[PDB]
């Protein structure tokens, strides 16, 4: 098998995603000349790459860079593939007129383009993340501004933040002519500097040939275009349908779960199982948690911050003592469902390895979800995937 | 065609107590127990023979290590490590059939023994630098109603252990056929630490894919294993040793393994120093070795000694913005330290050297500006450094 070297796609370089209607007035904005597609006035930047017909085995990363433009918060991001087999897809839909097709509101409600359907699959993630609170605009190290903010454990604030992920189980859906997009939820006309790369090393291997990969999208509720905010799960449970051809092998599931809704006893900060399940079977049950969003402090300049009373052991003039102290608590300190302000989200996995030739059903519960009520944003990003060889 | 060895789970550690412990482990060298494990120096040293197959395909290796306090609060130094090969003098040669490190030039080495080669000597490799935490594990309970004294309102939980884990391909040829596989903790207390080690091999699953002929060349090693004093030489002198490079060896990469101490207000542990190391008198790395991010352990340090550090703070109080003078928990395990944080592990910069001359090459480490050992103030380097190579 002949070699057609390792490749490295600079995707996006310093793109600024934004909320801009003055900018990109419309749903579709043509290519700017960097080849840079700016849709939803600036809330998804969106690109075409090109690689090559590699006939031996390759390995994908994609490397994501961000920092805050001005855009104060924590908002929810999604570097992500337009699918192979769909005509209806983000680009088609804001530029040729497409829509996500009619649902069954018995069983979706409202939900468009969350699930497949005639013409159909869900928009697959690259890499779900969170942006954190400010950073690199608000991440003043001088003096002046720090003392105040930064605490005195925080040696220094981070300009920017990094994520790097295998995505080599992808690669079907990047072979030959691919769109590779980021989406952030941000509606200040600041925004977010954001850099991608995806980098593919090839097997210097003459033996190693690529294995025949399929991905199989089966769910994404990342309100990306004309979406509402998806807590259908507070009140039913969301399926599809799927078909496995004669032949699959080693199926696995991949599974990208973030808890919303920033309010005090919110879905983001509170603790909700998650049943997966195929055939009706559960392949996957766990609540979706993070303990250690402390870690993350240096990312997080400007985030929120309380004061909590504790009575504090400490060492002081006359050896161990004790006294109360008023210690800062940082929002972005708070445990949540799956992400802390400045982290990417792995992928759970599951391994199903063989089914049944012919239709299976896919089903995703969180039955004691929150609901959305008024400005209360009670929510779900949920996508889901199969992968499998041929 | 290259046949299958298969894929190999080595449990070198099963809950193995690393500890000062003369009672139990009266000698420097002690027969090992039924499990195979020797300790030494008084149990602050653990060994085990290893044994790997003579793979024909290419492998990948890791080392998980697992540790947890089992009373003792301190932050210490640890080494995994292995015995090199072309070596009659080591760690265990030393403890058992009472050989010694090769005397020293001490116009050059001062008393650092079994730091660099020398006759029938080759240094201690690192598999693993890390440092431990405050206390994991025996000081994490987290229903106490005492802990919430300890613990920051920002911390949900204390961490029961900590894992580390790092990919040793590289060293593979110091593990095939038999091997002494170790862990050191500096711990002078009976309770010690307890700690797990698995070492795994991953297997090509491709007949075509040949396991490439590779070398480690040990450089240096001034971890105080036994019967050595703290590395402070630094603050005085560089230092140097010679290396052989065969014809034809290819994709030269030197790995080195640098952690800064003396944790004493000043101390080389929490002040930058600048490290030159060169090779044939040309520096191949620069740097400050140096870790920002300590807070980021906090979880891991239950037994941390805790300051209390005034600070007119911004936040939201009930009424908007506000300021106000606190007194804010500044934590031992949250100071920003030169290259680790306590519950940390260290990975080996790398710098790639490419190809040498055949014959005599020089390899020098300098850390120009490291102070001395002066009385209990104990100012020294934990520097180790390998080459390895295909051929
Ligand atoms: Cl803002
Ligand atoms: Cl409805
Ligand atoms: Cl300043
Ligand atoms: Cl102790
Ligand atoms: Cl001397
Ligand atoms: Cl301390």
């Amino acid at each position: 098998l002949p070699a057609k070297g390792d490749l490295h796609i600079p995707v996006f370089e310093n793109v600024n995603v934004r909320f801009s209607p003055d900018t990109y007035p419309d749903n579709y904005n043509e290519a700017d000349g960097t080849g840079v597609y700016h849709l939803v006035n600036g809330r998804i930047i969106l690109k075409k790459i090109t690689l090559p017909e590699y006939k031996r085995n390759v390995s994908v990363s994609l490397k994501v860079t961000l920092a805050s433009n001005g855009d104060r918060w924590d908002k929810s991001g999604s570097c992500f593939v337009l699918p192979k087999s769909s005509a209806i897809n983000l680009l088609t839909i804001a530029r040729d007129g497409m829509k996500f097709p009619s649902v069954d509101s018995l069983k979706l409600e409202k939900m468009v383009g969350i699930v497949p359907g005639k013409d159909y699959l869900p928009t697959v993630e690259l890499m779900r993340f969170m942006t954190p609170f400010g950073i690199g605009h608000y991440s003043n190290n001088n003096d002046s501004l720090s003392s105040k903010r930064r605490p005195v454990y925080i040696p220094k604030w981070e300009s920017n933040v990094t994520w790097q992920q295998d995505i080599t189980d992808l690669y079907p859906l990047l072979e030959g002519e691919a769109y590779v997009g980021i989406y952030i939820d941000t509606w200040t006309s600041e925004g977010y500097l954001v850099n991608a790369d995806i980098d593919v090393k090839e097997s210097r291997l003459a033996c190693d040939v690529l294995p025949k990969r399929h991905v199989e999208p089966l769910m994404n509720t990342v309100y990306y275009m004309g979406q509402s905010y998806p807590d259908i799960f507070a009140r039913r449970d969301v399926s599809t349908d799927f078909t496995v051809p004669k032949g699959a092998k080693n199926i696995r599931l991949k599974y990208i779960v973030t808890g919303h809704g920033g309010h005090s006893g919110g879905d983001e900060f509170v603790q909700k199982r998650n049943i997966i399940s195929v055939d009706g079977k559960e392949v996957l049950n766990f609540i979706p948690w993070r303990d250690d969003c402390a870690s993350f402090r240096r990312f997080n300049p400007a985030t929120g911050v309380w004061l909590i009373k504790r009575l504090a052991s400490y060492i002081g003039e006359k050896g161990y003592t004790e006294k109360e102290v008023e210690e800062p608590l940082a929002s972005s300190d708070l445990s949540r469902s799956n992400w802390c302000p400045g982290s990417d989200v792995v992928p759970e996995e599951a391994v199903i390895g063989t089914l049944a030739p012919g239709k299976h059903t896919f089903t995703v519960s969180i039955p004691e979800a929150q609901a959305v009520d008024g400005n209360k944003l009670n929510h779900w990003l949920v996508s889901a995937y199969l992968v499998w060889e041929e």
